[PDB]
């Protein structure tokens, strides 16, 4: 009932107690581990709205006062009333907080409590979360001095009012199918490029178009916005010593800011929901130049690096991953922008679940998706052990809105 | 019921009933998942169910499922546990079962090679001298100077757990190491209790950076005894690099042969202590791991140093630089001198070919994620997108817990 992790490289083991404060469910059973798959009333919102006021109360060392009693109270006076109920602001920034604390599958939770919420409960059209989107585009953004931030839009209702941001991110370059029959710009967004230009965008039908955001207000038909390119920083990629790379042409955004979560708080879903930090370097350098399926570049550099391509035992991919993730990092900081490379964040992972194993009794981890995707076992997470569950406030997939948006 | 995996990178779905076949526990529940986890005296009352799952699927593999012969094989094994408390497998039950733990083995990449194994039956033996002649003769079949081979060797299982046949070394063949009194160590880190234990026992150690450990063997629960292989019979490689002509004056060598010692092979509830098996390397086993952990050899500096990378700042990635020379120079080492290898990058493939093979002639193939995806450039190799199910099937291969914290010293 209660769980130890050790860590094989430093032989510290750590308690885990945190897990059996648990609700929702893994995926796992006990005859089958599912670790490795990517997506495994008013009756039953008051209990989850009591789950989080207890959290909080006992948070700002106040558990059983009359303030917690009574606003345990109001709460279920409003929702016995009205079916759902409000957030305080107080409430709204430790839930968000605390959905990012709980991300098992982020390697960068040491940040979790330096999170810029803005509150955008406000807003009614696509226009308005435009407005609310390129402000925390700007502020997050800080001129290259990369600030964490979430912006929140209005809860769920009945479940057809919902606010949706239909981008993946809030910033992506956009992919068109080639009668050539490859791929021009990122495969992973064809059906959304397409989606965009099915309804007017003006397609420049280059390599690295930066998406229009595709912005749904209260379940309506959703709108298009191009974000002001003075608002979008990006990063020419260079090679602190092959002089050839700026000639592939390569560049990326400086801003990770994920927009197709859903944040749950106290029961409540808020649909449109999206955050940003500031990228690792591997994510860019690894995954979106080198999958098979995305950018694809490992052959044009092994080539330009005149490396024996003929076996795969030369290594060559190997090589050539370095190099390209080598210059990924060079060019970010070279230009300012923040980034981390996957040594020091991974490292600072570490920290963050000594100090969460000390202070709250566990973190809740997901060693596959927290290993980088190169060099993992010169990584102190690789020998880490770690519990994967799931704890509220938390973030969620949540199906893409054109599968489900009635016309 | 019907599980289903994705392949991320080409859409590939797969299908899994054999999971229903699954009896052990993994450690995981619905509330939390032990996925990351290292290490997550019977009676006849539960033996002869284990031993009829076990007889029920071999009869089904050679089409003959509800045979006489079948019948007959069953009662005769019904009367020997009654009359006995255990009983014997028959040769080709042995060499069936030795296949399919290797078959089961979820954290295994090679699996492709699972029905070539060379099964070596040892339950004659008595004498740890007897241990010592069989371990012999298995490293010379499999070495096969340098054409690696795969192979097991199975000696007497477990009757009462006080007289266990047990190999003391986690693989026969490793390089000691020693603790120095100024706290560095000399040879491989990992080895340092066992040596140890081995120096105490009478090994006159060389104390250099790789003497290769003798073998201590224990049959029938007696005291173990230490062995040394005969030299000619460990085929060793220099390791040295295609560019850099400084790489081979590291001193740097590493053994052909991997050969996992420690782990127990259960077979229709019958429990084999001691069953050696080996094949040969991935690359990324020596190169990453025994070179370039912390914990290990740790040559990441000293390789880095010599080429000349910058070191002052880890966004440079000097350490992963060197890495992948240190991998380039293991693999070209192996290949010039003719030993069996393979990279990641084709035992990976070689895996979701034999994977998929599996699913359709099978209905599934148990696999650890974790394990399975090569500890550098995990995501360029087409194990990192697999969408995998691990759960447990027999027979299969476990951990069991050191003997040297077990055994009862007799003298
Ligand atoms: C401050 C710098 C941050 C770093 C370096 C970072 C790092 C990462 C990385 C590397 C991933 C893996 C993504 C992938 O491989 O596709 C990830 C996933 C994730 N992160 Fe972060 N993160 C940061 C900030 C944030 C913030 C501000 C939030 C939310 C407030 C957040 C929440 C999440 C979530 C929910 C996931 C998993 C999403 C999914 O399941 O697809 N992170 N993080
Ligand atoms: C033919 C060449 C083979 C290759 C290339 C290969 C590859 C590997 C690798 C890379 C590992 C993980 C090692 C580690 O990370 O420490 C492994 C684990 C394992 N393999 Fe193989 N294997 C081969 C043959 C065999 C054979 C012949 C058997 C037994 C019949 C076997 C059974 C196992 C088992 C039981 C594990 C898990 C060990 C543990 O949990 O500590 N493999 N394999
Ligand atoms: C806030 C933040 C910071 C950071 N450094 N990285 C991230 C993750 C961002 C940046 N790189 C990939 C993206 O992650 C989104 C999840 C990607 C997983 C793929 C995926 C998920 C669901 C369905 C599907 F088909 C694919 C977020
Ligand atoms: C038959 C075979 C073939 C092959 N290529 N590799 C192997 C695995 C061999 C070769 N390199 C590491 C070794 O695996 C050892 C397995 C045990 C895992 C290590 C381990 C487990 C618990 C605690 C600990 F400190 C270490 C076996
Ligand atoms: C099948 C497997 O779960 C899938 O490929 C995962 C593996 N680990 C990952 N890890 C991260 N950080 N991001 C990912 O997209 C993935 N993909
Ligand atoms: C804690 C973690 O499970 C452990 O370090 C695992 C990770 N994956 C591994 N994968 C392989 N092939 N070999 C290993 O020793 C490990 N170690
Ligand atoms: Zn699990």
């Amino acid at each position: 009932r209660f769980l130890k992790v050790k860590n094989w490289e430093t032989d510290v083991v750590l308690t885990d107690t945190l897990h059996l404060k648990s609700t929702l469910e893994t995926g796992c059973t006990e005859h089958i581990c599912m670790g490795s798959i990517m997506l495994p009333t008013k009756d039953q919102l008051f209990p989850l709205a009591k789950e989080f006021l207890d959290q909080y109360y006992s948070s700002i060392k106040r558990f059983g006062s009359k303030a917690h009693m009574d606003r345990l109270e109001e709460v279920n006076k409003e929702i016995e009333s009205t079916s759902t109920y409000q957030l305080k602001d107080t409430e709204l920034i430790y839930g968000a907080k605390h959905a990012w604390r709980n991300a098992s599958r982020c390697v960068g939770r040491i940040q979790w409590s330096k999170l810029q919420v803005f509150d955008a409960r406000d807003c009614t059209t696509a226009h308005g979360m435009f407005n609310y989107i390129c402000n925390h585009v700007k502020y997050a953004t800080n001129k290259g001095n990369l600030r964490s931030a979430i912006t929140i839009f209005p809860q769920r209702t009945d479940g057809k009012h919902d606010f949706r941001v239909w981008n993946s991110q809030l910033i992506r370059y956009a992919g068109y199918k080639q009668p050539d029959g490859s791929t021009l710009g990122d495969p992973a967004n064809v059906q959304f490029t397409e989606i965009c230009i099915q309804q007017g965008w003006k397609a420049p039908r280059g390599r690295f178009d930066v998406l229009p955001l595709l912005l749904q207000a209260n379940g309506n038909d959703p709108e298009l916005f191009q974000i002001p390119p003075e608002l979008v920083l990006e990063v020419p990629i260079r090679h602190p010593k092959f002089d050839w790379f700026k000639d592939l042409g390569l560049k990326w955004y400086g801003l990770p800011a994920v927009s197709n979560m859903l944040l749950e708080i106290g029961g409540l879903e808020f649909s449109a929901c999206p955050f940003s930090g500031w990228y690792m370097g591997t994510e860019i350098g690894v995954r979106d130049y080198c999958d098979n399926s995305r950018y694809n570049i490992l052959e044009e550099v092994a080539k330009k690096m005149d490396l024996d391509m003929r076996k795969t035992s030369s290594l060559w991919k190997d090589q050539a991953l370095v190099e390209i993730n080598i210059a990924v990092l060079y060019s970010f900081q070279s230009d300012k922008v923040t980034i981390v490379d996957h040594h020091s964040a991974t490292e600072s992972f570490i920290k963050h679940m000594e100090n969460e194993y000390r202070c709250r009794g566990g973190c809740p981890a997901d060693w596959v998706w927290i290993v980088p995707p190169m060099s993992g076992s010169i990584t102190p997470v690789f020998h880490q052990e770690m519990l994967n569950y799931r704890l509220t406030p938390s973030f969620e997939y949540q199906p893409d809105p054109w599968n489900t948006h009635v016309w």
